[PDB]
RNA sequence: AGCUGUAAGUAAGCUAUGAUCCAGAGAUUUCCGAAUGGGGGAACCCAAUAUCUUUUAUAGGAUAUUACUUUUCAGUGAAUACAUAGCUGAUUAGAGGUAGACGCAGAGAACUGAAACAUCUUAGUACCUGCAGGAAGAGAAAGAAAAUUCGAUUCCCUGAGUAGCGGCGAGCGAAACGGGAAGAGCCCAAACCAACAAGCUUGCUUGUUGGGGUUGUAGGACUCCGAUAUGGUAGUCUGUUAGUAUAGUUGAAGGAUUUGGAAAAUUCCGCUAAAGAGGGUGAAAGCCCCGUAGACGAAAUGCUGACAACACCUAGGAGGAUCCUGAGUACGGCGGAACACGAGAAAUUCCGUCGGAAUCCGCGGGGACCAUCCCGCAAGGCUAAAUACUCCCUAGUGACCGAUAGUGAACCAGUACCGUGAGGGAAAGGUGAAAAGCACCCCGGAAGGGGAGUGAAAUAGAUCCUGAAACCGUGUGCCUACAACAAGUCAAAGCUCGUUAAUGAGUGAUGGCGUGCCUUUUGUAGAAUGAACCGGCGAGUUACGAUUGCAUGCGAGGUUAAGUCG
RNA sequence: GGUGUAGUGGUAGGAGAGCGUUCUAAGGGCGUUGAAGGUCGAUCGUGAGGACGGCUGGAGCGCUUAGAAGUGAGAAUGCCGGUAUGAGUAGCGAAAGACAGGUGAGAAUCCUGUCCACCGUAUGACUAAGGUUUCCUGGGGAAGGCUCGUCCGCCCAGGGUUAGUCGGGACCUAAGCCGAGGCCGAUAGGCGUAGGCGAUGGACAACAGGUUGAUAUUCCUGUACCAGUUGUUUGUUUGA
RNA sequence: CUUCUAGUGAGAAAACAACUGCCCGUACCGUAAACCGACACAGGUAGUCGAGGAGAGUAUCCUAAGGUGAGCGAGCGAACU
RNA sequence: GUGAAAUUUUAGUACCUGUGAAGAUGCAGGUUACCCGCGACAGGACGGAAAGACCCCAUGGAGCUUUACUGUAGUUUGAUA
């Protein structure tokens, strides 16, 4: 989906604009990502199976995935994606100089 | 790199030793149904014969085989002896469905038009039945014509609403010449000659296989010599490659600022284009995501070319003694039909019935019939393309619809529902960007509500976008219990307000005048006709011809049709 | 442009010139600092009609010039939908109940009792069609029930039907039906022989009692019967 | 079912014991609120059983075994039907 | 307690004598009459329900008759195979 699930990832559009965080889970078929501390929203539960008392709770919110960027982890900066030939397990080699992601 | 459909919810699991997913080839495939071992009220019931299984054994389980017809071969076989009916077995093919389409046949209406109705029209249309094919049908002159000819069939333009047909009424309605798309030709019978069998006429009569031979400028046989080579195919599940359909790969270029919940919007300053087609993203993006222009790719299976093999087919010149060239056929009388042609002066082509030729010194046609001239050679078979149609699959397009529209059906629709049945047949789309879908408290059995919270907004709370009218309520400024009112209009005191600012707005005691709307009628308030009210829908259009007015281009001239490239 | 003079009722019907709706092209514009649509106003033009302002609303839409049309609604005892009037009106589908006590948020209507009343060749018991889960147990009360409802043939969750001998098949045939060959006939097809299907009839071996919340000639107890199978108890000529 | 022969055709009669015996239906309503009548509808629905007194009787009235009080009520006690 | 229907242009819906498509709640001139209901009766609303079944027309249908026209199945008689 051009962003996996274990990935650092910056915020283009959207009122977390700016923030960074670890991909948390992806919906191919939706297109949609959940990211560290990034789309949070609050609940209201009443008791169930977990947590038998069933308050006002917070957890984040899956938010679309061209409203993110993929950075770089050796450099800091957010970069395009491509592909290109290395040893046969094409990899995406990071535009903005050439370097494997 | 995630995954176990819709589909939430939980429980168990799978995957970097490559899941899920995608394309080619395989395997498995209960029961009904042509249904085919026998039966039957479809999805059930009951067997026979062999092999194998459970049990000490019977009962029980499994697998194969078993319809009918045809067409080939053996065995058995008889009223009736020889053998043919028959019977048993082995072999060969059919059988049913559909694409509510397109084709060729068999049989074949009526309402309607003729301002009635019989001939005629509707119309060889609708319906029913047979047979197909990917196309069918037609197709290689017993032809079209009229001097100077041309050469198989089909389709389009034109000829032309002409020549004709017609209770000569309503109406029906050609063809050839001329211009184009596509183009292609072939095989038998007969004479004769051999091999075999029967009649052994031991005459050569019957036949079976092979050869020869295919036409009108007449051709062939037959006798004479030449040659014994050369031109082609509408052929194969044979090889060699080339492409192609069915998965995919890669693919340029942006940040800050203002207003918002959120920018793709605004303002600055940049970049990219063989890519400014389109879709998505919290509002309107060339530069965020999917793509696009361009470049690349197939293990497997199927298609289409090309070139190879293999299979088939194809010769000249002369002679004119004799033989061949499709018989109950052509044709004629009688009765019907088809030709644009309704018996007509009726040629041509078919069907039923009866009669019935000739043989190259011949036979048919040129619209009754004859003579002369001219063009052909029936009574045997096959054949691509140019033309018709779309159940279905891929890729797209629209001065086409947008939930009473568009399919009957945007949603679990040929459904619910109605009918014994054949059959008839609907209604019903929209929270939000994201479920963040209201934890906790209070009244109440609950339903429902009020706070508090989510959210940019809840009067966006699931009967959820917007939220019109009929219709039902609550509150108020002004009027109303001595008054006969198609309900308004003109005149007007009092009270209450204060506008798109101008000769202001609401209500109104009291006074004059005044019999709705539509349709059809000589004539309507009509006791003539229609409407409960509100909302939606609901009626002179298009194709092809003919005529007139206006307008433009050419002008004693004007203009192209089908078709070809695009 | 001035000025004079003359004219300007109208059904059928002829002629002219315009208003408004949707879509296409080209040009110039607007929009979350809020488009279309909705609602209100005391505004403008000779008419169809045009603006501007408030409130509502949340994503698209005007203007100019030319083009194209499923282009305008008050009436068809029109079609579909929604809502009135008649009006809190007719009716609520034959019949005897009363009281005490239970349950419950709530009782004329549900439960339990007592007395009273109704049918009794039926309004009692069993069965073939037909229906198809309506049957039993535990919960429920939004709709169905002509009132009510704590109740139900209603709604939700679980559960119930047991055969050698009963009724049907592995037995028989009636009417009628089907029919290998056959005979007839534009097609399609019509009839019919052998042989079959087809009960409402023929044939054919088990009874009495007990037991569940719901089955009993089916389960259990006792005592039977029918058809087979295994074991232990003479020449297929035929007198076996 | 019972006889008689024709008939491929070792030798089966009957004692005890113990074994075998398939498929379909089977709930519940059924003179009815569960079937046919659009309805929890004063209609229709084949067959068997169907008691007592008085009576010829399955008539008539009252009752036994069994079933039932019928799905809108409380008042008043006019015209009229 | 529950809860319809046929109907309906809008209605603040009197009487007499006239007028008028010639029989008026609504038009003229008079006469009478405070506002809103309940139980009753049927004179009027040419009252409601059914685009007259009576009568005539459409160069409308359909069923029937016959010595109306034109045909025909069936029966019969001749020629010919």
């Amino acid at each position: 989906m051009f962003v996996k699930k274990g990935d650092k990832v910056k915020v283009i559009t959207g009122k977390d604009k700016n923030k960074e965080g670890v991909v948390l889970a992806a919906f191919p078929k939706q297109d949609k990502v959940i990211v560290e501390g990034v789309n949070v929203v609050k609940k209201h539960q009443k008791p169930n199976q977990a947590a038998p008392q069933g308050g006002i709770l917070e957890v984040e919110a899956p938010i679309h995935v061209s409203n993110v960027m993929v950075i770089d982890p050796s450099n800091g900066e957010a970069t395009k994606v491509a592909f290109k030939e290395v040893d046969g397990k094409k990899v995406r080699v990071s535009k903005k100089t050439g370097e494997v992601l």
